């Protein structure tokens, strides 16, 4: 599979910090046909970022609407994203499920709208600490994946992201071995629900804590095909995380 | 009071449609020092819209985060808006309260964040059809306004918007008289919770259904200082709605 490394800048950035960061990113020489590198800036920063980043870099937005064009103040439709040639969208990030009541139904409808408008989707999911200590990690993940997996028609255009909530921002850390076990189970879900070819084709990214010191140990795992990097993607050192996948 | 006519494009527009519409708007000759005219495009359309619209037109975004910069995927903070020199933000539009569980406390926190970052805010509120039938219009409005009114420091920087949900997509219609009665009460609420001088200077816009056919009858009301226009702001004739306030 083609590795995929993404920068989720979340809600961070200034016109000037973006100029400096994008310049640093542009200095990295990589072949976009061998590895996908996607930058996800804040909506109002998209134009600025797309222009500053060299073409080898792909771009996208951090959220998209399940409603199409219409009376939906504050939303960005997949139709609008398509008209702007925004290539990727992130769906179901745990922060939107946590702070903005995003549900599995929302995730499903957002993925459908995205695919219908030729957008590629980075779909996130993951179990909570309570669910993990209750031994329902796979039960939870299966339900979350099955809420939308049947919508995937082209397995190069949808990228899955496992987010180990118990090890994100908690000080706790998930081992590469623990990550791998979950990633292998996720691929099996795709295999049983969709097919073996489809399962072996789809990219499953690790969306937990990723930095320059652990990226190599993670990307090395058989079922981890890249990362959805958070705050670490706001540092120039993000280029070293990208290099671990080259 | 300086009249205020705002265009809420909601989730509509393509690069080309915006080009055509903005050209039409730029044809209108008005004095920005005598009248405020603000256009609120979709977040990803902001750069395009701002460059196309002549300086006489003010611009803003349809929503802002209740959080500051940080790990809030998909949100646009007040700080980011300030850095981009975005002048206005709409807060509490009924569509966000309807579809995205936005609460009075969310509106409060968003107003506080906006004001802290020198942004001007267009804050919406209004009662539902059931509440009006229960004769609780003023009760509801009073609670919604008191949820954030104490945060207002400069009364030229916060603009209120009354949205009669009972007359929005319900077949029913809100009359200028009914609107004037509510606006007068809203201003009284600001007078009795803040001060008389503050109440006399704050703009209170009508956010119900506004078109070329009823805009004059609305702006004529003594306590109606402009409007937040929806679908009618997507047509060239929006210029005639602006003219009604000139």
């Amino acid at each position: 599979r083609k590795y995929f490394v993404a920068a989720n800048w979340k809600c961070n950035g200034t016109l000037e910090s973006i100029k400096s960061l994008t310049n640093s990113f542009n200095n990295l020489d990589f072949d976009p046909s061998k590895l996908d590198v996607v930058v996800f800036p804040v909506s109002v920063h998209y134009d600025h970022t797309r222009k500053l980043l060299q073409s080898k870099f792909s771009t996208g937005i951090q959220n998209v609407s399940k409603f199409g064009n219409g009376s939906y103040t504050g939303e960005v439709s997949a139709e609008i994203a398509k008209d702007l040639n925004i290539e990727y969208v992130i769906i179901g990030h745990f922060e939107r499920r946590k702070y903005f009541h995003e549900t599995d139904e929302d995730v499903r409808e957002k993925l459908q709208a995205s695919l219908k408008n030729n957008l590629k989707a980075v779909v996130c999911f993951g179990e909570s600490l309570e669910q993990r200590e209750q031994n329902k990690t796979i039960e939870v993940i299966t339900k979350q994946v099955k809420a939308f997996v049947d919508l995937i028609d082209n397995f190069d255009n949808v990228i899955l992201v496992y987010e180990p909530l118990f090890a994100i921002g908690t000080g706790k850390t998930a081992t590469p071995e623990q990550a791998q076990l979950v990633h292998k189970e996720i691929r099996k879900i795709v295999k049983d629900t969709c097919g073996e070819k489809q399962a072996n084709q789809i990219r499953i990214l690790y969306g937990g804590s990723v930095n320059t010191e652990n990226c190599s140990s993670l990307i090395q795992q058989e079922d981890i095909d890249g990362f959805l990097v958070g705050n670490a993607s706001l540092k120039e050192s993000f280029v070293d995380i990208i290099k671990s996948a080259m």
